[PDB]
């Protein structure tokens, strides 16, 4: 949890322009959040990147979790190993608003973060899930009460989020 180079947005939300895979390798946090889907199939975006950085160990573990427990619900989560990236991976499902899933569930998704004192995380429902990323940061600020270190890869998006928030 020895994070460095973050900008403090609120009492408990920090942001950095960084690849979440590189941040996890440098800090080895207690918890890294994955932007997952209900079957834990890590095909692209942040999920694909975290799974590739584990050389597919995360996907084999996720498949066994699904065969034993069934899929997650939208807004839900599960805790699995963080492999070489973290002690634990918190897999969280934000709504895919491009598929008609309710934006109301983005608040439920971020509520999962409150079970952990410190997290390294991406914005939820951004990218292929279709939510506006600045809206997703606002829900994060309004819902998360524990200490969250947000990593945003794209510099253009990062600059827009810092300008809209500060
Ligand atoms: N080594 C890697 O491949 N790392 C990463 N691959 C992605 C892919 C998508 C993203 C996304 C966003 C971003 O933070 O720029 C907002 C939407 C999806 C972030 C990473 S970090």
């Amino acid at each position: 949890n020895s994070f460095s180079g973050y900008l403090k947005l609120t009492d408990n939300v920090y942001i950095k322009n960084a690849d979440i895979v590189e941040e996890a390798k440098k800090v080895k946090p207690t918890v890294v959040v994955n932007a997952a889907n209900v079957y834990l199939k890590h095909g692209g975006g942040v999920a694909g990147a975290l799974n590739k950085a584990t050389n597919n160990a995360m996907q084999v573990e996720s498949d066994d979790y699904i065969a034993t427990n069934g899929p997650l619900k939208v807004g839900g989560s599960c805790v699995l190993s963080g492999h070489n990236l973290a002690k634990h991976c918190l897999h969280v499902v934000g709504p895919n608003v491009n598929k008609g899933e309710d934006i109301q569930l983005l608040k439920s998704a971020y509520e999962n973060f409150n079970q952990h004192e410190v997290l390294l995380a991406p914005l939820l429902s951004a990218g292929i899930f279709g939510a506006d990323p600045i809206h997703s940061l606002r829900v994060c600020v309004d819902t998360v009460r524990t200490n969250v270190y947000l990593a945003v890869f794209d510099k253009n998006l990062y600059d827009k989020l810092v300008s809209s928030f500060l």
